[PDB]
């Protein structure tokens, strides 16, 4: 099959050089001098692409385009004209032109547009497949060399890059290679954390930015600037990948000023991590200073019901007299309400919004076959997340903030991992446990006998902490088989994994 | 805000004309003579677009691109160079370049590329809105003119066209006009059906559920040229199809598309069974009491489709090797993907995929699905996500390799019910806004909700309204439900 081109121009007899060029390139060009002939050609015959002049005696190119797009919206249409008017350019771009070439045109420029608009998807597939084949060995090498949290952040960035690049690939072999590297990554990372996590709490020992540090170190800078109002959003349970899946969407509204990967504290759970962000204190300290607000695992009810109170305290503790408000979105109506009334929040210097949909979506796979099919693999989960955010009430809140000229700070508390392998436990989050009579496979988990060392509560001195590594889910020995069937291939958090601990901090200035 | 350009070229002084031109158009341009310095500027500051020469002393533009894209993948990158080599063009397009301008370049070509890659969304919003503003009155007029089923089929195509076009627009006025026309459409359509559905069963009627297999499918098999994959997606609206038609194109070329009218009530029990049997519910009950089930009966109503289908093949006097599969879950669909290989020698493969129906009513209950499918746009977006990553696509991807012709259809669609009707929420079977059929015999079988109505029992009216308001329901008369797609595709 040769590519069939329909070229419409009043002076088409003058462009025969170009036609002869495309001819040798095995491109078949049918010509027309009027739009009406072209529509007739377009309706009768099945073309792959269409070239149109704008200034044509009779129907204009744009008029002809509109008619044709009504009939066959899939066919790419390129404009080749002498018109240099900015306004004509804009009308055609808005008419969803595939390219606009100003005459006189280099024949190879038309070839560029033909390749770009007809073979791009294949070229990307080909390039991606080849470029990875020349990188995966190097990826393996780098992973075995990793020795720092900064090196872990860089390698995660690389892994994420290739993950989303290989979702436009067909070669399963390369995908299995990448999955293998991601597995080895978590394996090595968990050992790294198992070896370094405690020492990070030694005074002055070089530690990354963590949950309890986030506000004072990263947000408080932005507020001191006193240049703009700030919307500080916390999307619960957002994996780095998921952010990357909707980064282009956010771009349509917000320019990224700053991105800092930061490490969630253990356990990587809402109860501990999020409260830490809002308090600027570690869970243990929150237990000490705010027993009225803190809630241990044993305690019933919500565990993050007093985030606003912790936060207001931190702002007061940091001696900032500012206007601040706090919203915790837990459902559609709540988010839609806040979106339609965000206007009222103009006066505030700071607006903090907590959003919980993705955590809810993540856990839904455990309970819904619908979400099972919609989030079969990470790619699917990314695609599902993108569908959400593109139609999310949160985006309406973000769009509203942009209109009000608010600076946007997007962050999370932790991520989630698709657990695949069961680990037996006797004595929750299925990735972390605390208690006295704890039985565990120690090769499978990171044990902290003295929790107060890692800034965690300890009901008793006996009490300790266990954190599942890699893709392990802690399964109680009672009803082991049932635990395994129900939680296998489900998103669980609270443990140590790249997906869970390394999460994004993002600052955006309004466009 | 001025747009910041990062332009890298070895001969960046030879490009002073261009830079001056851009600058006058309020474009801020930062220049560099080498990729390495450019990479540094790319990281240190936040630019909006980057221009790159290929042939450069030092790192090539493509090398500089790769390094930059790893550091900030969002930023659009344009290549401006003399290289005419097909391979360099190909590498840039494989490298996800936004545009590639061959030197010497017209300064306006650069400007077009700047606008095209940075302001297109806004321009398209403006153009789309204005195009509709000047077309909606014509659309209303055609709607006031429609008086045939072919007329209805065409206006539906028009409405669907504008639906997908205006989904991203901001002008609420125009959005509400489209909704008005959509409402009026089903209103007038329901009257059309109410006034012609009965007569259609008297010896000009459209293709319907009881006629689909013999009138459309049977011919395509008589050709005896290729093996056939006959997929029935339960509860698939035309808009949903349109949302993933791009994806299907990457694998299957559309040979034929025929809108047909689902039989009333638009429910799998009655409609999908007819598709496989070629009989109306009344006749289905008479000929196969062994296989038919009424509303009063217990259990699944479409376990006998394979038997009905085999029967229809026999009743049509054809003998071919046939199989029937009903996918109802992820495992089931992912299973059939690998084993689809084996069944190639068998002539026809029928796959029933019921995931879409499941998704529709999930919104009725789960807050997750409520956010994922709050509006039609979101529902279409959700369908596109699904299909792109579905075992069904793998089934289709298998068939093309096996050189199967694909026939894709549904049994009915679903509509966002919003208004309650005091008394499945779109059809009922005993006497208690609506299409009344005193004799089920005449229509080969009742009440029929029209116009986004949900039938609510009077005993628990309030609760039915609160729970089933703004939920996808099927079984009644609406364009969204009755006018459904029949597609035949030859493998690519
Ligand atoms: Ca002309
Ligand atoms: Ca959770
Ligand atoms: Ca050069
Ligand atoms: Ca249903």
């Amino acid at each position: 099959d040769k590519i069939r081109i329909l070229w419409v121009d009043d002076e088409i007899d003058l462009l025969k050089p170009h036609i002869l060029f495309l001819e040798k390139k095995n491109y078949e060009v049918t010509t027309s001098n009027n739009g009406l002939d072209a529509i007739a050609l377009f309706e009768e015959e099945n073309f792959d692409i269409v070239f149109l002049d704008e200034n044509m005696p009779g129907m204009s190119g744009l008029e002809t385009l509109s008619e044709m797009k009504e009939k066959k919206s899939a066919i790419p249409m390129i404009m080749i004209t002498k018109s240099e008017e900015e306004y004509i350019m804009e009308e055609a771009i808005g008419s969803k032109i595939a390219d606009y070439l100003i005459k006189p045109v280099n024949p190879n420029q038309i070839l560029l547009s033909l390749k770009k608009n007809l073979d791009d998807s294949r070229l990307i597939t080909e390039k991606t497949t080849l470029d990875y084949q020349k990188e995966f060995r190097k990826i393996s090498m780098e992973l075995a060399m990793v020795n720092s949290y900064e090196d872990w952040v860089e390698l995660y960035k690389k892994l994420l890059f290739w993950e989303l690049k290989l979702e436009d690939i067909n070669d399963q072999a390369m995908i299995e290679i990448l999955e293998s590297q991601k597995v080895e990554a978590n394996s090595q990372f968990g050992k790294y954390i198992e070896r370094n996590y405690e020492d990070w709490f030694a005074p002055k020992a070089d530690k990354p930015i963590q949950s309890h540090n986030l506000f004072k170190e990263l947000v408080v800078p932005e507020i001191k600037k006193k240049d703009k109002p700030i919307l500080f959003v916390v999307i619960d349970n957002l994996r780095y990948d998921q952010w990357k899946s909707f980064e282009t969407v956010i771009s349509n509204y917000y320019k990224l000023e700053k991105e800092v990967p930061y490490f969630s504290i253990l356990p990587t759970a809402v109860q501990y991590a999020r409260n830490a962000i809002f308090s600027g204190l570690m869970p243990l300290d929150m237990e000490k200073q705010f027993p009225q607000y803190w809630k241990n695992d044993v305690e019933d009810g919500g565990k993050n019901l007093y985030e606003a109170e912790f936060l207001s305290a931190q702002i007061k503790r940091l001696g900032l007299n500012i206007k601040e408000d706090y919203f915790k979105i837990t459902n559609y109506a709540g988010g839609k309400k806040l979106a339609e009334n965000f206007k009222a929040l103009k006066g505030n210097d700071l607006v903090t919004v907590v959003y919980n949909f993705v955590d809810m979506l993540s856990h839904a796979k455990t309970e819904m076959e619908v979400v099972k099919e919609l989030a079969s693999d990470d790619k699917a989960y990314r695609s599902l997340t993108l569908s959400w955010f593109k139609n999310s009430p949160l985006l309406e809140i973000i769009q509203q903030a942009q209109l009000l000229g608010f600076k946007l700070i997007l962050t999370t508390d932790h991520g989630t991992i698709n657990v695949k392998n069961p680990s037996k436990v006797v004595g929750l989050n299925l990735r972390y446990k605390t208690g006295r009579s704890l039985t565990y496979e120690q090769k499978d988990v990171y044990v902290v006998k003295e929790p107060k060392t890692i800034g965690l509560p300890a009901i008793n001195m006996s009490s300790s902490f266990i954190f599942a590594k890699n893709d392990f889910f802690l399964a109680y020995v009672n009803n082991y088989n049932h635990y395994v069937s129900y939680y296998k291939n489900t998103y669980q958090h609270g443990g140590i994994s790249l997906e869970e601990m390394i999460i994004p901090f993002l600052v955006f200035n309004p466009k």
